[PDB]
């Protein structure tokens, strides 16, 4: 992967409604609140989209509904960062609280990661699914 | 009393975010980047002084809010002047001070088109205002 940092030079952050329309456009979902993503489910799709194969897809729980199933969405998502080598510590224990300060600020790095890695492949996140 | 703009009323075309902004920018000599940063309620609280001077407590307007309740504040200063002003509009106040983009846009987009129905073209300083 490549990896994105504080110092990297990327795109303008997204307000909340800019942000939720990529994530619900991009993996045909339905997000009402950045929050939502304290569940890990989308990240681990976005990770699939980008380097297929780094994800156990088949044990994203995508309908989860508990923090104990976000924790297991979360873990599966660090094995897929660790295959591809990056470089970001993901606040797991903070995320699936679904406070949206901490959501708000990974996603935000989330994004410019994936800007800076998706080679514009034909994606069906329904299929997928 | 002030012309009302119903969704049925003749209007100009909508805006896009872009285009509403450098319209609120120039008109109020203001620095706004985002539709969401009218939560404040200070721009339509000015407005309505240019529309309908006394129509508005300009001297209890927030212009450098920060906290949602003060930004409830200044729409209760709006809804105040559109009530003097016989304005049939419901403003939502609730889903506009926690910075919603799709309840701001809406919003704004009927303001400006109310704007339009009943601007005089009256000189307005609104940094002079302000002071």
């Amino acid at each position: 992967a490549v990896n994105v940092y504080s110092t990297s030079v990327t795109s303008d952050n997204l307000s909340r409604h800019d942000m939720l329309a990529w994530i619900n456009e991009s993996l045909q979902l339905n997000l009402t609140k950045i929050e939502q993503l304290c569940s890990g489910a989308a990240y681990c799709q976005f990770m699939d989209m980008l380097f297929p194969g780094s994800i156990a897809l088949k044990k994203v729980k995508f309908q989860a509904k508990l923090e104990h199933e976000y924790i297991q969405n979360f873990k599966i998502l660090q094995a897929g960062f660790k295959r591809m080598g990056v470089d970001k510590i993901i606040p797991v224990d903070k995320l699936v609280k679904g406070k949206f300060q901490d959501n708000f600020e990974f996603v935000q790095w989330f994004k410019k990661f994936f800007d800076a890695n998706y080679d514009g492949k034909d994606y069906d996140p329904v299929a997928a699914r």
